[PDB]
């Protein structure tokens, strides 16, 4: 019974090079979206191919900006896509929930400013000049994620604490701070941790670029890249990229209105999903149990699970590409928010894996919300390529109980790969890995700030719960470029035994680990298990470990 394609709706603004009032108009969204951290408004600015002049697209909360060509240079700005921190007094550590993709940029002073923190991906971009990742004045910042991009000149992180870059091309990298990690990046600074703190891998073992809306001439369509093993450099610049096109008309177009039963019925029926920029309350989980289903969000499209249900469940099928969505906890506790595969699933998905890309989870912050576990990854071979799983530390509806969320991510399948894993503030283990031969490239954690007292975070004989816990049974794991920080702002007497916990086996390895106390609010006793120096002083110097075991 459902109906494919049709109309993307008001919240998706489709600019062209003869379109009137682009500056003034891109400027109204920012005005309302600049300081709008928890609003329900959602926007995507989409630009048709061509060259656009005298422009500076300033990007606020819940704003995605993109070109609608196939290769990034089809849509060129003699101008800038700018993220700054004027609204929060130079501090960029709340510059969340926005994105830029599939544009070239010829920045007006020779350098584009993308001063963001978490959940602010920069994908499929060509910067014909510099890329400055810090707010004007080298004030605080906690990014960040760049993939499938070419920066002609220098990337300058400056004050950025940490960063992940994959499968890209840079002609310079200026500096590290705590953890600037690279995989498959031509031009990456040579590996050197802790000095500078560069963790560098030549290729990404597998990656698959995120699907995106484009105009194959007159028609709305989505292009869906195929996977690369040992990816290095960009995917677009040599000629005809690799992967499929879907016509629009083979997508259900979800808008304000949609029930979860119709969304699933459209996937029953053989349609893909395109979530328009909106907030979707669902009282049954969204279910994708058809191989190769693309589920693509625009304008930070957001799902909220009502009645304590799970928001999104992927079945044990090959090739599901979930991209560009925020799952936002309801006030009724959900046992899970996202499940990838059913519990127990023992099959392969190796040739054609399921992935989550730019999938973000929030618990609290916009009022009261809670979940026991946020993401369960049951399916073997799953790719998690950019996720921010975040128990709110600030905002409305936040308490050590009021927005309690015990567990962030739990990985149970085998062969699972996370590139750009950001997980923070959970009451217990932020990340748990139970499956075999897991790989994590780049991890950023901060522990819960609102732990009341030592006794509240006790873990048998461990003080605190690891930010990242590989199970005792696991025989095979390997991780690179991983940091956990603490700011026990309620009770800075607290001690966190470690950032990491894992068995001591010849084939469970870690490379370039660090923990950091933020201005002496709590301290780490060790880095991993019982190994590594404690943090000390209020000077926020990392305690580091190059190699383990
Ligand atoms: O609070 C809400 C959000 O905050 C996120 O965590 C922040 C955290 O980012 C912040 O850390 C700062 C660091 O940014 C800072 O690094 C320095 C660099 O700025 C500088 O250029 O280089 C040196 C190193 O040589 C560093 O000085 O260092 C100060 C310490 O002096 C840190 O405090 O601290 C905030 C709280 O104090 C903290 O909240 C968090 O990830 C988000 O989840 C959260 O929503
Ligand atoms: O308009 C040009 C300038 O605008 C502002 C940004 O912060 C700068 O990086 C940019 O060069």
């Amino acid at each position: 019974e459902v109906v494919g394609g049709g109309d993307l709706g008001p919240n998706v603004l489709v600019f062209d090079p003869s379109t009137p009032d682009i500056q003034g108009k891109v400027d109204e969204v920012f005005r309302k979206q600049e300081s709008n951290q928890f609003g329900t408004d959602r926007y995507a600015l989409m630009f048709k191919p061509g060259t656009y002049n005298d422009i500076n697209a300033q990007i606020g909360f819940y704003t995605s900006i993109a070109g609608l060509g196939l290769n990034p240079d089809d849509t060129t700005f003699n101008g800038d896509v700018t993220v700054d921190a004027g609204w929060f007094d130079g501090n960029a550590t709340q510059n969340f929930w926005r994105s830029a993709e599939n544009l070239a940029l010829n920045p007006v002073n020779g350098t584009n400013r993308w001063a963001v923190s978490q959940a602010a991906p920069f994908r499929r971009m060509h910067v014909k000049g510099g890329l400055n990742l810090a707010p004007d004045g080298y004030g605080w910042a906690s990014g960040g994620y760049i993939a499938d991009s070419k920066i002609d000149g220098e990337v300058g992180p400056y004050s950025q604490q940490q960063w992940y870059t994959r499968d890209s091309s840079v002609g310079g990298w200026g500096n590290g701070v705590w953890n600037m990690t690279f995989s498959g990046v031509e031009g990456a600074p040579a590996q050197s941790f802790p000095e500078p703190p560069y963790t560098t891998l030549e290729t990404t073992p597998v990656s698959r670029e995120k699907p995106f809306l484009y105009l194959d001439g007159d028609d709305y369509k989505v292009f869906v890249p195929a996977k690369r093993t040992n990816a290095r450099g960009t995917s677009w610049g040599n000629g005809t990229p690799e992967g499929e096109s879907l016509p629009l008309d083979q997508f259900y177009v979800v808008k304000p209105g949609a029930t979860a039963e119709t969304i699933n019925a459209a996937v029953d029926q053989g349609l893909h999903l395109l979530f328009t920029p909106g907030v979707y309350h669902v009282d049954q989980p969204i279910e994708i149990d058809r191989a190769n289903t693309v589920a693509l969000g625009l304008g930070l499209a957001t799902i909220i699970p009502d009645n304590g249900v799970t928001a999104l469940k992927v079945g044990d099928v090959d090739g599901v590409k979930v991209a560009g969505l925020l799952v936002d906890a309801g006030p009724v506790n959900s046992e899970t928010l996202v499940e990838v595969g059913s519990d127990g699933a023992s099959g392969d998905h190796a040739a054609n894996p399921t992935s989550l890309q730019d999938v973000f989870v929030r618990i609290g912050g916009a009022g009261p919300g809670k979940a026991t576990t946020s993401i369960v990854v049951n399916s073997n071979d799953t790719i998690i390529d950019h996720t921010w799983v975040w128990r709110a530390d600030h905002g409305e509806g936040v308490g050590w109980e009021t927005n309690r969320a015990d567990y962030g991510v739990h990985v149970k399948g085998d062969n699972v790969l996370a590139t750009g894993l950001f997980v923070e503030h959970f009451n217990k283990y932020d990340v748990q890995w139970s499956g075999e031969n897991g790989k994590t490239i780049f991890y950023q954690n901060a522990k819960a700030y609102d732990a009341p007292d030592q006794a509240a975070i006790q873990n048998g004989d461990i003080k605190g719960y690891a930010a990242y816990k590989v199970d005792d049974s696991v025989t095979t794991h390997e991780g690179w470029g991983m940091g956990s920080y603490c700011y026990f702002n309620v009770n800075p007497d607290i001690r966190q035994q470690h950032g990491f916990q894992a068995p001591v086996k010849p084939g469970v390895k870690f490379h370039d680990l660090l923990v950091v106390s933020l201005g002496g609010k709590g301290q780490y006793e060790h880095v991993i298990n019982d190994i590594g120096d404690p943090t000390s002083g209020d000077t926020t110097i990392p305690s580091q470990v190059v190699s383990f075991p």
